[PDB]
């Protein structure tokens, strides 16, 4: 468990998907569990199947949920035993190059959220926010453009944030359940609140692939606004800092 | 306000014209407190008289006379440096307002380390023997990429109260730095490594830096000997490797996708 991280993945209808990913994710580097987040109320889950293909570099532990709650990942599972955890969408295959980078990055901020998926809020209207990536007027200063959050559907983040968002108002816990959404801005939020710091730092992805509602999006605008509320303040800070490895593509740095 | 600021500092030879058309462009720059230049032309007359004859210029501009041409008169503690960050530049390097002032704002995060255009490392192939060198060796790290070990401060930003420890070093370091007119940059990158416990440096690539050098084979070889010299002197080599290279997120746009 020492310099290892925690793979969560929830699943949902993407059961096909699931053991497609978890053949990769189970041979990455500095992989020590695999927690499968299993949102599939009333179904088997394919433990059975998975043993019978093993053995495995890795425990993966299935644990069947009452609910199929978005916010499920983000419990305190007694099976983490790293202070990192790895928490990835159910869809999304991250080459072991750009974990194992990541990772050591991570491992020198980690209190901040590491992730490949970078997004921002903005206002042109005093105290009201809009969500949204690159398609948007950047906020900060300058040139360049900046960002606020790093989605944590593929990201490195530190176990405690797990018990941290457990111990957050109630009013937050609610808005997660009503949208069953927006728990990652709600996790950004949180992280800014306690380090003071940019809630996460954006490491571009060598080789990150997608397998595979009109109101989804308009819900992340609202929520914003509303944990602004709620927390009476807009905590999010920008950062337009890019993290790539050098040398990784040969001769990158010129 | 001094605070958000920093200072150029310039050290130039034999390159007066240069250093001018250099001045010309780093005196618009964004955050820029004001310019030192170190003047290592040792018996000849500085080109003040023709800098303010074609004033007025945003910042105020203080030649300094130097007693000898040594590579670390620019390492010395000037009392006009008002500012926390020190921009030090070599007079053939032209470095973009776009890079200095993203580079600036990195500097703002990490204080501590020297924050530069200039990527270079250390490897060794026999025990206790160092070579200097960049990306033609081959990584020296476990096994992904390449590695750096030092940021150059020909091109880069760091703390101004390096400059100040820089002074209380070993004797042994500025003998060495006298004897070979060079490595003053590696000294730096020992110090400040050995003064926080991380890489001295962190890697920022540039997006418009160009050398207007046109505008000794030992040179090469010095570098490597100081490498195991300074080993020596500090009984240990501190150096640490970082494979992190910042560029600007939407600079130049979509450069994230
Ligand atoms: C492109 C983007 O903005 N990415 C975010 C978006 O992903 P996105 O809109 O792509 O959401 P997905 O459908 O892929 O689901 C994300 C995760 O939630 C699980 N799931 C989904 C639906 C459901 O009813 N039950 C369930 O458990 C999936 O199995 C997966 O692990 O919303 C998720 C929740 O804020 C975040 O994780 C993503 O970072
Ligand atoms: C790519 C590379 O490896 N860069 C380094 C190399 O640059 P490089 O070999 O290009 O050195 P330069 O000739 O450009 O000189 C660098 C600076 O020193 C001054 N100068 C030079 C010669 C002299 O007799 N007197 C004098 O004061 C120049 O005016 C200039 O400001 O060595 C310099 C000195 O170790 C470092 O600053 C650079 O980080
Ligand atoms: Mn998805
Ligand atoms: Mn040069």
């Amino acid at each position: 468990a020492l310099d290892s991280f925690t793979l969560i993945m929830q699943t949902y209808n993407r059961t096909d998907l699931l053991l497609r990913l978890l053949n990769h994710y189970q041979a990455v580097p500095s992989l020590h569990k695999v927690i499968v987040v299993w949102n599939n109320v009333g179904e088997k889950g394919p433990e059975e199947l998975w043993n019978s293909l093993g053995p495995h570099p890795i425990p993966v532990i299935f644990k069947p949920q009452t609910a199929n709650k978005m916010r499920n990942r983000l419990q305190v599972f007694p099976e983490v035993e790293t202070n990192a955890v790895l928490m990835v969408d159910d869809d999304t295959l991250i080459s072991a190059q750009d974990l194992v980078f990541a990772f050591s990055i991570w491992q020198q901020f980690p209190d901040q959220i590491i992730g490949f998926v970078p997004r921002k809020h903005v206002s042109t209207s005093s105290g009201i926010y809009s969500y949204g990536g690159f398609e948007l007027q950047t906020p900060g200063p300058g040139n360049g453009d900046q960002y606020s959050m790093v989605l944590i559907g593929a990201s490195f983040f530190n176990s405690k944030y797990l018990e941290l968002f457990q111990k957050q108002p109630a009013a937050v816990h609610a808005l997660i359940d009503e949208t069953q959404n927006c728990d990652d801005i709600a996790m950004n939020f949180l992280v800014t609140r306690h380090t003071g710091k940019p809630s996460g730092i954006f490491v571009k992805p060598i080789n990150m692939v997608n397998l595979e509602r009109a109101e989804h999006f308009l819900q992340r605008s609202y929520c914003i606004n509303k944990l602004v509320n709620i927390y009476d303040g807009m905590p999010l800070k920008y950062s337009n800092i890019m993290i790539s490895q050098f040398g990784f593509p040969y001769a990158n740095h010129k």
